[PDB]
């Protein structure tokens, strides 16, 4: 009766948050790696540009355990800031990894650890001249730049430094809007990012790396999960307005509007297509179960906090309810009218197993062919009857 | 049901203004540069003569560092202060740079530096007599003013300094209107503004500086972030009433009203035309989403604050939510109704990616096809039927 | 009449905190000097103990300038801090000075600057070079320590370092309690002081530096203000409980214990003495004015704050209408009756043109022939008149 | 008149909590010291046994470093319970320090570190072996315990470990109550402490360690704070009732009674005997002061918190304040009445600079020669006074 189909509905939305509630243990610990990050310790320009052309070998290296590859990102990326130990230890929650901080204090070929030189101090040295020469030697002569002349420069004046750290900077944190999400269909996108900023003089082009070592740093940012997690961090922190924000820091967060809500355009695509843009084909008792589903969905999200957008970068399992597969049929129409309205969408990859192209058909002639769909209007136009002929003529 | 598509409509809400809350931490503090700004210490016009001069050398120069240019940039923009150093330090808000305000005191050649002579200054004299050499010897002899006899002009009376220098100062704050947004077609607004303060006699046509050095200052104005905003703001301290305003004031403040919401024209427009200007081809159900976005971006322009309008030339990361991109379909129509209705509006460069050229082609219709569009009338026109049907015969 | 003598009172007061009452302008503003600051900037101990030996060479230099000396004196001072800059930059309240800090990197025999070598860092490794020799060849071979093992001692144990480095601490912050007040009558306290750390086995007596470094660093205590004002400032902040405290920070502490309410002992005195310790011989007609801007006085400490104590030190004008000479007589009677009573007190200096001979004989004679002088008594004494004599009879 | 005598018993109540109040900054941190810990990683008596044995030779050994011995202390104290790895974590408030917990595993002759063998841990094998090496040759082959079977005896049984730590921890536990006071005198009470445990069959006396090695873990004790900062927390954390308490804790509790309060004989004496009491020979015009100091001190007491008893074991700077010095007068009252009554008092040093004997002579007189002293009677005795004679008569 009355009572059935209101049951269900609170026992569909009980459903959703069933068990995640409380508080969990600490004996669910997963067990921690050393990780070791190499920061500048003094703000002298010749030092700290010696350091960041040490960290892009490192991450070039193919001798390079993961570990010291993890240690040269963390390095990278903090490298703007002027205190990076502060920045990286007031800025990290990852229970996987323990990051011990080092200062690197002078500047050799490679680092002097100088501390009790002989003791359990030289193997280190000779470990990291194998990292170097391990790593100029298996490109074929080439730079990380695409220009020969930007590795081998002298930096002395501040100025030059902090223009060729952002440049840095700002090509690896393109690499974090397409990383997991289809990295083998990148180099698209992330050119025309390199080239917006570079015609906003932003970045400077001189100091740009070769494709080569995009691949190699893009392909360390996929497997590893701890760099992502740091670098979402900054990008949650930065996204909180309040203070002053360097140049460093708005390309970081002009990035960030890119990396937002990535790997759930599915979702998002059904939202804002789909649900809204209210079409006369949507109660049909086949989307009625996929509506609900989908309100109590956006009530997820909301709950879930700052962290809902970058979902797919930390991987969280909720997001596989957020998947479609337990709404095919009205994503199925969603993408029906996507395809048709957006022109965009269409180079989305959406051959799943749940297509049902009959759900996919009613939305493409739910765009053009089913009515020109005049919603409630504010303002009285009592002529309109012709106007919507003229719409609805094209 | 009923609560679908309004739970939605807060969901987007919530969305846009999503994590944007509470106050950051001082661990993201942008690497500083020094950048020494040679003031005038005195206010005798003879020694503000030659330190504009010198400043206009010194941009003009090729060798020049770029944070020397900075300095110039700073020491030209201050100069009609009386207080050029407290002008400075009171109206600095840039986390990129430290200034170091040097009172220039009397006047060599160069700038005599005048602190323990042979100890660290000699080096710094023979700098600024290369930067000089260079800055005259790269032009074909061509003194940055379009008027030979304005460089090598002797100035001791105080109104015709204040008269050269607000002739310089107007000169340089016409190129910040379209910097950033589009510099290579710029020199046509320029000319106008120009042509237009001449004509208002507020500036004497003496002092014109020759294209090539504006060509040169643009380029400056255009890499630099540090000298926007700067002049950002001043133009907002300006804006402020509630002072006796002086000759450089009141002409920064009218230049200011054309550099207001400069690089947001597809916004304002598509407010403007597609949002106003009711036209019975709103309602349509394609343009929901897109109204619900603008009016969420009309929250957040609000909230942002008195930099609102000036987001491009500070570069805010919120500024690319507000481009079109976000709402294709809405700003589609109403720049064809902006090109059908606005003769001056059709000389932007609306050639992107997402121009849906039915939803154009809709606008253009609804522009003038679509109805003589009569609204709500407080007057009660009982017989105009046969007035409307003039006005549609046109 | 009956209001007269009231409205003396009310008018002393007002008197008392006549203009002092609110907010001064930045017009009065102190010409400021640089001082340079050579903080170590790694955690390594052999470079922390390099540059506190070059500290202690510095200091004992006769050929450095006195910003230098200042400089090594907050580079001694703030040692014991992981992050000496932070510690500095977040604990400096001085108008008078601008602190530059200078973070050190790598350590040569003097310090590398490490910044654009050949530019402006040859004269200054040669000034450091002459300082070090200078000190070097000043004193007849003898270390700043007694032992002369302690200063060529090679350190790379971060106990050993931590315990040298409190043992320089510990043994400089003596000298603090009597530096302004009567600094040749030192040494005997100081004395005291260190050998009650030595029987606490705080501090370490090898690194016992001799009695000439301490003269001069003694000296240079009391000449200079803004070493004086940051080491009262730590003391303020180390006297604020609530968070854990080091060892370096309980020897501070202890000694600002000794260092508290120093050079005002005749104020306190005569309150002790004096206004406490109820005599039938206060309320004489000549002690009410004494009285009256005693009470005042006691206001006005409240009033003054956290910085009260360390009037002295900080050398504030509030301080002269705190010493005796606006209450001579109740000042020489508290002192004779102090004298009297206390055995420690009557070492103390007090042959001031003040002294009033018969209001300390009356003092000396209220002390002990006055009477036996039985107070408010909570419990009832009523058979005490033969305890009363017994106690008088001594 | 009468606001004066109360405005400063406000002054002298502000005066006291003057500038404790508020929050300390982190700048003030102390330099930290890595300390390695060996705790026990299974609970098989053998291995454990062995470590104790091996704890105890690190203690005895002269070539020890100080951070090493402090980890043979750490590994000593933390040996009882089933997790010393736990204990310790959640037991630490040490700033100074850092501690490094490090399972040990299995067994050999010292420790196996079993990780990367031959990377950076042979020599930890060899300076353990050393370490071992120096602690037998150093003694005239006497082991630690006062039997020599006690040292090579093979403990399989899980019954005879237990007895034979807490053995163990109870003499080290001993030592802590006469550990900064007066380390020299001790001995005394320390065997008259481990006589009654044997009394009370609550330690097996075959596991006693020779005076030898008592002192070298004494000289220890006093010298190093983190030891003592560690097992006054583990004091107050099983001073806190309420779970059940095993033979390890309830020993540790019973030894804890004796702790508390050391080293501030001089304040309690003087609240027990020249305060409490109450004699009529208080209100005197000399103990007024004191009184009122005396009462300032309560409620400092009771502000500190549960480390008020142990304030001289932490070595705290509010210790100052108690001692005598502040309050002599009364002080010395308090210690006449005291050594007349109490017989064990008298054995105290309290040959002070502020001994006073005049007030020490009236406090003798007080106990025996002033009045018997019947205080307010609740029940009548109205022929009380040919008792109070006979009481007299004594």
């Amino acid at each position: 009766m009355s009572d059935i189909f209101d049951e269900a509905a609170s026992f569909r939305s009980y459903q959703s948050k069933l068990g995640r509630d409380g508080r969990a243990s600490a004996a669910t610990a997963t067990l921690t790696t050393k990780i070791r990050i190499f920061v500048p310790a003094t703000n002298s320009p010749e030092l700290r540009w010696e350091l960041t052309l040490f960290a892009l070998d490192v991450i070039r290296s193919p001798s390079a355990a993961e570990s010291m590859k993890i240690g040269a990102a963390f390095t990278l990326i903090s490298m703007y800031s002027e205190r990076p130990g502060a920045l990286i230890r007031s800025l990290l929650n990852d229970p996987d990894i323990e990051a011990v901080i080092i200062d690197v204090g002078s500047m050799l070929n490679g680092i002097p650890v100088m501390e009790r030189r002989g003791d359990k101090a030289q193997e280190e040295m000779e470990g990291l001249m194998r990292i170097l020469k391990t790593a100029r030697e298996s490109s074929k002569g080439k730079t990380p730049f695409v220009d020969s002349r930007a590795y081998g420069l002298r930096i002395t004046d501040m100025s030059t430094l902090v223009s060729a750290v952002i440049t840095i900077e700002a090509q690896i944190w393109i690499l974090i809007a397409k990383a997991v999400t289809a990295p083998d269909t990148a180099e698209e996108s992330e050119t025309r990012r390199w080239a917006k900023y570079v015609q906003q003089k932003r970045v400077n082009p001189f100091f740009a790396l070769t494709q080569q070592w995009l691949t190699e740093m893009r392909n360390l940012l996929s497997q590893s999960l701890s760099v992502r997690k740091f670098m979402v961090e900054i990008l949650m922190e930065v996204k909180k307005g309040g203070s002053a924000k360097g140049r460093a820091v708005e390309i970081i967060s002009d990035i960030g509007n890119y990396v937002e809500e990535t790997g759930m355009a599915g979702f998002f695509a059904t939202i804002r297509f789909g649900l809204e843009t209210r079409y006369p084909a949507l109660a049909l008792n086949e989307f009625q179960s996929d509506l609900n589903t989908i309100k109590g969905l956006m009530l997820l999200y909301r709950e879930i906090g700052p962290r809902a957008p970058y979902m797919v970068l930390l991987e969280e399992s909720i997001q596989t309810k957020f998947a479609p597969g337990g709404y095919p049929l009205l994503w199925s129409f969603a993408m029906g009218v996507a395809t048709t309205i957006d022109r965009s969408m269409g180079a989305l990859n959406i051959n799943r197993g749940y297509l049902e192209p009959m759900y996919f058909r009613l939305g493409q002639k739910s765009a053009r062919h089913h009515a020109g769909g005049i919603d409630q209007n504010m303002a009285n136009k009592l002529g309109l009857n012709s106007d919507q002929v003229a719409e609805l003529a094209a």
